């Protein structure tokens, strides 16, 4: 059965006016600022960016890359496809 979400899941995240986006939950660095409380620091595959999401904007990876895991013209997408198969939990900074 599935536990909350952990640094280091990889999903697809949601956001309005955005494809389904691969992605991983963050930890948080020492000294670093924290989501706001029920959020979590997802960092966004291709494009590097983070943004603070709820589990209803998170979709398991293994569940969903089916139907979310196609090339997409966004910018950065096709990108982040190859980082969440190839390399999730390397540093990109």
């Amino acid at each position: 059965m599935p536990h909350a979400f952990k640094p280091g899941d990889l999903v697809f995240a949601k956001m309005k006016g955005y494809p389904h986006w691969p992605a991983r939950i963050d930890d948080i660095a020492d000294g670093a600022v924290k989501p706001p409380p029920n959020k979590y620091p997802i960092f966004f595959f291709g494009t590097h960016e983070t943004a603070f999401l709820g589990p209803k904007d998170l979709f398991p990876y293994d569940k969903s890359k089916d139907k979310y895991g196609k090339p997409n013209k966004r910018k950065g997408f096709n990108e982040g496809l190859w980082e969440i198969q190839n390399n999730p939990h390397a540093s990109y900074s």
